[PDB]
């Protein structure tokens, strides 16, 4: 019922999409966008 957390608890960073942790927060929601993006950028691209 509610249960679980107990007061300030560090919490960790994982991104169940693929199972891999992290300690800064940019690693995860920059990370999460790698996932996504396919057939966008080629050769030469710059
Ligand atoms: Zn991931």
């Amino acid at each position: 019922g509610s249960s679980g957390s107990s007061g300030s608890r560090e919490k960790s960073h994982q991104c169940r999409e693929c199972g891999e942790i992290f300690f800064q927060y940019v690693s995860l929601i920059e990370h999460q966008v790698l996932h996504m993006g396919q057939k966008n950028s080629g050769p030469s691209s710059g």
